[PDB]
């Protein structure tokens, strides 16, 4: 799996989604250091652009290989390459709104390939996403564990607003090899994604993110 999962890797990404029946596309590419847990992408939206709401409930979904794993706790997501895994997200936010969220990652001709379909319902019109009044997620925890033969994450994470505070989201995933390879114990995954550039739309969108896992026991 090392000769395969390079230290320097890229990836294309296609988003398809719908936010309280707003159609778009999403089209990126990526690259960074699986193994030092650091990437960056660049994103561009392809349809339904300029967003009539906040990008950041879309930023944690353009990439799991890319987490920084101490030795003994194993890189199941790494080690599911070449045939790779998927995933399966709910992000439930404190004011009703929902983003679910699946997604599938290959490896083709030597990068990964993402394909993500979201949908997002019953923000409300006047709520933060809508308004566009968030201003990027603080650095989160994610407690992973091992479940029902995959991975699982729980995140309590948090966007802040521009009018001061935080607005929350509960998010639970499911990180399942297309085979079956060694599931870790559980642990811990330290994450701070940023909006490093955008344009004045956010229909031009440039991102980072530092991935690090952690021991809890």
């Amino acid at each position: 799996n090392m000769a395969i999962i390079k230290e320097f890797m890229r990836f294309k990404v296609h988003m398809e989604g719908s936010v309280n029946g707003h159609e778009f596309e999403i089209e990126g590419e990526g690259e960074g250091r699986p193994y030092e847990g650091t990437q960056t992408a660049k994103l561009k939206v392809t349809k339904g652009g300029p967003l009539p709401f906040a990008w950041d409930i879309l930023s944690p979904q353009f990439s799991k290989a890319y987490v920084k794993h101490p030795a003994d706790i194993p890189d199941y997501l790494k080690l599911s390459f070449p045939e790779g895994f998927k995933w399966e997200r709910v992000m439930n936010f404190e004011d009703g709104g929902v983003v679910t969220v699946t997604q599938d990652s290959s490896l083709q001709d030597g990068e990964f390939i993402y394909k993500v379909k979201l949908r997002g319902t019953n923000f409300p019109s006047d709520g933060p996403v809508m308004q566009k009044k968030t201003m990027g997620w603080e650095a989160s925890s994610e407690r992973m564990y091992p479940e029902d033969g995959a991975l699982k994450g729980e995140i309590k994470q948090r966007l802040k607003l521009k009018d001061g505070g935080h607005y929350d989201a509960e998010v639970k995933t499911t990180y399942k090899a297309k085979k079956p390879v060694q599931l870790p114990g559980a642990y811990n995954v330290n994450i701070k994604l940023d909006i490093t550039s955008h344009n004045e739309d956010y229909t031009i969108v440039e991102q980072y993110e530092r991935a690090e896992g952690r021991h809890s026991t």
